[PDB]
């Protein structure tokens, strides 16, 4: 850990979004995929990580830890891919912790 389980959950997000490597290898500069394909893909990794609520559907960030984390974990969209999109757009907004995730769970 932690480049074992990443790599484990990166080639099935790939398989089940359908999503390629070009659309997702946009993170490697900081930005935050946007492909209606790459949004899917980050739903995927809330999913298998049990992070997206039963209820709801908003995101747990807290319990993904382990000021911010409060309105960004109760964004709802009618769409799950945008919901995991709008997410992650609003707490990983730095470039430094797009690219840090993006590597681990991307690069070799
Ligand atoms: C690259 C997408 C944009 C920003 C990143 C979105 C959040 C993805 C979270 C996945 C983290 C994977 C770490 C799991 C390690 C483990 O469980 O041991």
């Amino acid at each position: 850990r932690y480049k074992k389980p990443a790599k484990m959950l990166h080639e099935i997000c790939i398989a089940e979004s359908g999503a390629s490597e070009e659309q997702l290898r946009t993170c490697l500069d900081g930005t935050v995929p946007t492909a209606p394909a790459a949004k899917c893909y980050i739903h995927c990794l809330f999913d298998k990580i049990d992070v997206v609520d039963e209820a709801t559907g908003r995101i747990l960030l807290d319990r993904l830890l382990y000021h911010l984390t409060r309105e960004c974990s109760h964004i709802v969209t009618p769409d799950k891919c945008e919901t995991a999109y709008e997410t992650v757009k609003c707490y990983f907004n730095a470039h430094d912790e797009v690219i840090k995730f993006c590597h681990l769970l991307v690069l070799e």
